[PDB]
């Protein structure tokens, strides 16, 4: 099961040169990193990055990653993806650049069918 981050381009490099990725502003503040399954993930986009150009979209292999991966009951009684420690940089088994419709919403359409 793959589990997706959408993040900035600069956050994305900032985690490559540490070697992680600790989380957005809102993970920190929430305490853990949010992600969401392949059914969950154009909806995120479309609810908190319209018009933000440079994102990248980060693609996670689920089921090794341990304890710390809590799926919990949320947005519409779905179960997402939390992560209680930093993603990894080795455990992203694929990134893309993402471009934005004309309603500035992040496609993932294409990436998500892979």
């Amino acid at each position: 099961t793959l589990i997706y981050k959408i993040l900035s381009r600069a956050e994305w490099d900032a985690a490559k040169a540490q070697g992680r990725f600790e989380g957005s502003a809102m993970d920190l503040a929430d305490g853990f990193i949010h992600l969401s399954a392949g059914e969950q993930a154009q909806e995120t986009a479309a609810k908190w990055f319209r018009g933000q150009a440079n994102l990248v979209l980060l693609a996670v292999e689920a089921e090794p990653m341990g304890e710390d991966l809590k799926w919990e009951a949320s947005r519409g009684g779905a179960r997402f993806p939390h992560l209680y420690r930093p993603l990894l940089v080795s455990e992203v088994t694929r990134e893309a650049d993402l471009d934005l419709d004309a309603d500035g919403v992040p496609q993932l359409g294409d990436h998500l069918a892979l």
